[PDB]
């Protein structure tokens, strides 16, 4: 049972810290390092391998033409791979899965149009893997801001023609266009360190002026991130995958 997810997205979103946080909501508090290379991090949590895909963020280069194939890369790298043992030679019942189940791809709160550069990057991923956008630090928005940014983030995915998922061509879509037009883009917080609130230790970050609480509804939609992609629809992300973009993939060869 492997289930495998990715996060992307331009440097310092807290893509990283995200990673710590997903595995944690499910003992040290070590300062979390620039990320260099993509690393795969794998836990086991029925029981369930969850693995999370931690990428070098992109777009802190003056010119950053090209800098979706090192990702690009590395997915169809995962393909190739379960195509090639899918020729069961060794005759294995069970074959691993390092396909990229779903993608999380991490959006700057500007509060402003999106980036040519993540409407590029997006564009390209939605063809080759399902990708879930994300808000990050959305802790830097109020909370007027989050409604107005979250509202432009959808309008811009949609006039841009990218295909997030749930793409609305596989639908159920009661939930899903409450998904497509009210849960998403995810505006998350992340954090591994734990703080007391009314004698709850709680994921969260501490500032001056009060506690961000990770998985407090009222504060952000992290929970309701985490839900989505490890309970409600696992098993659809998998079959997505398998079905259309490695299909997809296969013919291409
Ligand atoms: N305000 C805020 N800061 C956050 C949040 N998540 C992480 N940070 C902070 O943002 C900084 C960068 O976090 P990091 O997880 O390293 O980002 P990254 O996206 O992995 N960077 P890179 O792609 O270079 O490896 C750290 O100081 C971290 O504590 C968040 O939700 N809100
Ligand atoms: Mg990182």
């Amino acid at each position: 049972f492997d289930f495998n997810i990715m996060v992307v997205g331009q440097s310092g979103l807290g893509k990283s810290t995200l990673v710590n946080t997903l595995f944690k909501s499910q003992n040290r508090e070590e300062k979390i390092p620039k990320t260099v290379e993509i690393k795969a991090i794998g836990h086991v949590i029925v029981k369930m391998k969850l693995t999370v895909i931690d990428t070098p963020g992109f777009g802190d280069q003056i010119n950053n033409e090209n800098c979706w194939e090192p990702i690009e890369k590395y997915i169809n790298e995962q393909y190739e791979k379960f195509l090639k043992e899918e020729v069961n030679i060794a005759r294995k019942k069970r074959i691993p899965d390092t396909r990229v189940h779903c993608c999380l791809y991490f959006i700057s709160p500007t509060g402003h149009s999106l980036r040519p550069l993540d409407l590029e990057f997006m564009k390209h991923l939605s063809k080759v893997v399902n990708i879930i956008p994300v808000i990050a630090k959305a802790d830097t928005m109020t909370l007027e801001e989050k409604s107005e940014f979250k509202q432009r983030v959808r309008k811009e995915l949609e006039v841009n023609g990218i295909e997030f998922y749930p793409q609305k061509e596989f639908d159920d879509k009661t939930e899903n266009d409450k998904i497509r037009q009210e849960s998403m883009p995810f505006a998350v917080v992340g954090s591994d360190k734990e703080y007391q609130v009314n004698g709850k230790r709680v994921l969260g970050r501490k500032t001056p002026w009060g506690i961000i609480e990770v998985e407090n509804l009222n504060h952000c939609e992290f929970a309701l991130l985490r839900d989505f992609v490890i309970r409600t629809h696992l098993q659809d992300l998998k079959e997505v995958t398998h079905n259309i973009h490695y299909e997809t993939y296969r013919a291409k060869r």
